């Protein structure tokens, strides 16, 4: 099919290794310069935001609501500095604010959680703020695709009103009555560094096609091409066509 070819012409200069992974509720489909990173573990990064969020709620740790105030002492980034709720941190992915949400969850309840619901490897180690950042925490683009699937569909092992709740928190943006929700992820502190940019896209009829783009980072890269590459590929899929 040539939709798949256009598809594969989008990674020629994509020097980096990379795969896309579409889920619909029945089929996977993977496209990319590496098909195999599909089927491979990798730490989730700020992509664990969306279980983080769903955790810290289901267990009463946080509201949507809730304000995580700002003490005033300079974060890594400029754009931290300020209060934030738990959706505003999802998308300037403020690191500090939902690190302070792990410790209110704690080890036992973090760990006993991600087990219920099968979350990757389910492994955590001694750090209970920094286990998505550094590891031993790693999951697959298939594992993603599918976790993502499910809170849109609302069938992950969590309260309705937890799920729609995050489910928000991940909206980016729509197109006529298609809407698009996604979550970013730079693996920084680990080789080889992995980037992310997982979400779906839910169709006005009800559908919905949940995605996982996957690929290798280096110090210096484009911090725009992990969303840039994949509102490109949903284009040339007929997911979420460009207005």
């Amino acid at each position: 099919s040539i939709i798949d070819q256009n598809v594969q012409a989008l990674f020629n200069e994509i020097s980096a290794d990379a795969v896309f992974v579409t889920y619909d509720g029945q089929n996977i489909k993977k496209y990319g310069t590496h098909l195999d990173r599909a089927k491979t573990a990798y730490i989730p990064a700020s992509t664990f935001k969306i279980a983080n969020a769903l955790i810290g709620l289901e267990n009463h740790k946080a509201t949507s609501t809730e304000i995580f105030k700002w003490d005033g002492k300079p974060r890594f980034f400029k754009a931290w500095d300020k209060d934030f709720t738990l959706g505003e941190a999802m998308q300037a992915s403020t690191v500090p604010v939902y690190q302070e949400l792990a410790r209110r969850i704690g080890p036992s309840l973090m760990q006993s959680e991600l087990q219920r619901i099968g979350y990757g490897n389910m492994q955590i180690g001694t750090e209970v703020d920094q286990f998505w950042l550094k590891g031993p925490l790693t999951i697959t683009p298939i594992q993603e695709v599918k976790f993502v699937y499910d809170l849109a569909q609302g069938q992950l092992p969590f309260k309705p009103e937890v799920q729609q709740q995050v489910k928000e928190m991940l909206y980016v943006e729509r197109r006529g009555e298609n809407r698009l929700y996604a979550k970013s992820g730079w693996g920084m502190a680990v080789d080889p560094q992995v980037g992310w940019y997982v979400g779906f896209v839910e169709k006005a009829d009800g559908q919905v096609v949940a995605f996982a783009l996957n690929m290798q980072m280096k110090a210096g890269d484009d911090i725009a091409l992990r969303k840039q590459l994949s509102l490109d590929v949903l284009d040339k899929l007929g997911v979420f066509h460009y207005l």
